[PDB]
C-alpha cells in the first residue's frame, strides 16, 4: 500500500546517539555502520558457489544474509541498487521504503506488523531498482527498525551501485520529486 | 543446548487456534502443512540456476530461491522431522519456539528461538542440508502462543530435494533407541 513520505523529526535531523537498548544490541552483535547508513552485519554467506553471466562469467556465493538496523542516530538507508533482487524480512520495529524504478516511477510503502493498516513484513526489491529506507517512530522496538536481508546470488560490491547526489536523482524522477527525496540520497 | 521440555499443548494440541492466530491464518491464506504448522510460499524467484544433484549425479534446473511464512500454533504446535538437500535460512518474526536437529551422524542439537539473545535465544539460524529438523511451539503470551518465521531455501524448494522422516522406525536407526523415545513426538 502506498505511503506518504513524512519523515519524523529525528529522520530529518539525526540524533547524536541512539537509545541505550539499541546501542547495546549494536555492541553485543558487533554491528558496523553501513556505507549507505544504518548498522549491519553479514551473518551468513553460503559455502556453495555459482557462476553467473554479468554485463560488462563471474563466481558468487549462492547467498548472503545480513541484519540491517536503522536507529535515531542513523535513521536513513541512502538510495542504492543491486543487480540482484533482494529479499527483506521484518523482525522488529517499523520503517518505510522508497523505490525508484529505471523508468522514473517512485513507490513508497511502510514496513511493520500491522498488516491491517497496510504494513508489510516481507518484501522483494527487484534488481536494478534504487531503494532507500528510513526509520518510523515506534514504541515496540525503542524507535528502532531491525530486518534481515537475503540476496541471491550472494552480495558482492561489484553488483552494488549507490545513487550519486540529487543530480542523478534529478535525471530519474525530475527536479521537483528529486527535491522531495533529497534527504534519502548521498 | 536447550532441554526438550514440551508444553501441554505440544504433546496434546488444542482443537482450534486462538482467535488472533485464526484471523492471521485466514487473512494470509496460511494452510496447514503436512509436516504440521501453517505455511504459504510467498516468493519463488523467476531466475533460475543449474545445479548438480545425486541420483551418480545429474544437472537439474531450480528457481534461485523460495520464501515461505511458517507458523506453529497450539492446535498445530509441531513441525515434524523433515530434511532437504539444500541448506535453509530461518528468520524469526514473532513468538517463540524450539528446534531439534538430527544430523546424519546421529548427533542431536536443540536450541530456542526468540529475541532474548541475552538468554541464549537466536533470531536467525541456518540448518545445513541433509540435516533432519523439527520444531515445536514454546508458550508465549506476546504472540498469543504463536511462532511465526520466514524460511528462505537456496536453491529454491523442490519436492525432489525434500525428505520427511518416517516414524520412530527410521528415527531409532539415526539416534539411540532411547532418544527416539524422547523425540518420538516430533516424528511420524
Ligand atoms: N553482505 C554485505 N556485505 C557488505 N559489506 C559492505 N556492504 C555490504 C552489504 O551491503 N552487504
Ligand atoms: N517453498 C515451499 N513451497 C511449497 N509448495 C508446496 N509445499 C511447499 C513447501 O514446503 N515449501
Amino acid at each position: 500500500a502506498n505511503a506518504a513520505i513524512e519523515p519524523a523529526s529525528f529522520v530529518k535531523v539525526p540524533m547524536p546517539e541512539p537509545p541505550s537498548s539499541l546501542q547495546q544490541l549494536i555492541n553485543d552483535w558487533q554491528l558496523i555502520k553501513h556505507r549507505e547508513g544504518g548498522y549491519f552485519k553479514e551473518t551468513d554467506r553460503s559455502p556453495y558457489t555459482m557462476e553467473v553471466e554479468k554485463p560488462v562469467m563471474v563466481t558468487r556465493n549462492q547467498s548472503t544474509l545480513i541484519y540491517y538496523l536503522l536507529t535515531p542516530d542513523s535513521p536513513i538507508g541512502k538510495f542504492h541498487k543491486n543487480i540482484n533482487r533482494i529479499i527483506h524480512i521484518l523482525q522488529r520495529g517499523k520503517g518505510q521504503y522508497v523505490l525508484v524504478y529505471p523508468d522514473g516511477q517512485v513507490k513508497s510503502f511502510k514496513v511493520g506488523f500491522d498488516y491491517k493498516n497496510g504494513e508489510v513484513s516481507q518484501w522483494v526489491v527487484p534488481g536494478g531498482v534504487f531503494k532507500a529506507s528510513f526509520l518510523l517512530p515506534n514504541e515496540e522496538f525503542d524507535n528502532g527498525f531491525l530486518i534481515s536481508e537475503v540476496v541471491v546470488p550472494g552480495f558482492d560490491f561489484e553488483d552494488h551501485t549507490f545513487l550519486k547526489g540529487e543530480d542523478e536523482l534529478k535525471h530519474l524522477v525530475g527536479p521537483e520529486k528529486a527535491a522531495e527525496l533529497a534527504f534519502l540520497a548521498h
